[PDB]
C-alpha cells in the first residue's frame, strides 16, 4: 500500500524547505521525470507555495495552482492538463482530495495538518490508484505533533518513517531570493494560515500559546527577520477578536 512518512521541524517555516529539498531531491534522482500533488492549508498559501516552486523549478517540470475559488472550466482544463502530462507539480488545497483519479504520481506531499482527520485519508489516497507505487511525506513542525498522536489514537494509522529536518543557509538563501512577495502579501498569506490553523486548535489538541507565535514568525522568517513580528491596525485585530488578547502583542505589531 502506501508508503507514508513524516519530516518534523522545529519551526514551521522549515517544513517549506524541507519540501523544496526533497523535492530538489526527487528531480535529481529521477531525471525530471516527476509528478507530484502537493496539498497545502490556504488559497492565499497555495498562491505562494506555487509561486516559490516556479521560480525554483518551471525550467525543470510544469507548476499548475488548484484551488476552491478557480473557475469550474479552468479546473477542468487543469485537469485535463495534469492528466497527460509526464511530469508536473499539482500544488492545491483541500480542493481537490476527492474523486479526481490522477495516473501515475509517484508521490503524494503534504504541507502542514489537513482540516480534518479524515482528509489525510483522502489526500492519500490520489495515489497508488491504478496499481503503482507510491509514497506521501507529511512536513510538519515539532508544535504539530499531536496529530500524529491523534492517528493513531483516532484512525489506528501509524506512519513508521520518522525523521527530524533543519534547512541548510544555502537552501534557506536559495528559497529566500525566490520569494518575490512585497510584505504587504506576506501578512495576507500568514495571516491566512493563521485563521486555518487556529480553527483547528481544539480538534487537532493543539497548544495555542505554543503554535499561533510560531506560524506568526513566518513573517519575519521569510522576510529574514526572526524578530519582526506581523505590522497590522487596530480596528483589524478588534475584527479578528483578539484586541484585548494576550498572545496576539506577541504575534503582531500594531502600527495603525
Amino acid at each position: 500500500s502506501i508508503d507514508q512518512s513524516v519530516v518534523i521541524s522545529e519551526k514551521f517555516a522549515n517544513s517549506i524547505f524541507a519540501a523544496v529539498e526533497h523535492i530538489k531531491k526527487q528531480i535529481k534522482e529521477r531525471d525530471s521525470n516527476y509528478k507530484a500533488i502537493i496539498f497545502a492549508p490556504t488559497v492565499k498559501f497555495t498562491s505562494f507555495l506555487c509561486s516559490i516552486l516556479k521560480n525554483e523549478f518551471k525550467k525543470d517540470l510544469p507548476i499548475l495552482e488548484f484551488h476552491g475559488k478557480i473557475t469550474q472550466n479552468k479546473r477542468t482544463s487543469l485537469v485535463k492538463r495534469f492528466k497527460k502530462d509526464e511530469s508536473g507539480i499539482l500544488v492545491c488545497t483541500d480542493v481537490g482530495a476527492r474523486g479526481m483519479d490522477f495516473p501515475n504520481v509517484h508521490e503524494v506531499l503534504q504541507i502542514g495538518v489537513p482540516s480534518e482527520l479524515a482528509n489525510y485519508i483522502h489526500r492519500i489516497g490520489r495515489t497508488a490508484r491504478s496499481g503503482k507505487e507510491g509514497s506521501s511525506v507529511l512536513f510538519i513542525c515539532k508544535d504539530e505533533l499531536p496529530f500524529v498522536r491523534e492517528l493513531e489514537d483516532a484512525k489506528n494509522i501509524v506512519i513508521a518513517k520518522q525523521e527530524k529536518y533543519e534547512p541548510s543557509e544555502e537552501i534557506k538563501s536559495e528559497v529566500l531570493e525566490a520569494v518575490t512577495e512585497e510584505p504587504e502579501d506576506i501578512s495576507d498569506i500568514v495571516i491566512s494560515l493563521i485563521s486555518s490553523y487556529r480553527s483547528c486548535i481544539k480538534e487537532y489538541r493543539f497548544s495555542e500559546r505554543r503554535i499561533l507565535p510560531e506560524i506568526a514568525s513566518t513573517y519575519g522568517v521569510l522576510l529574514n527577520d526572526p524578530q519582526l513580528k506581523i505590522p497590522v491596525s487596530r480596528r483589524f485585530l478588534d475584527k479578528l477578536g483578539l484586541s484585548r488578547s494576550p498572545i496576539g502583542k506577541a504575534m503582531f505589531e500594531i502600527r495603525d
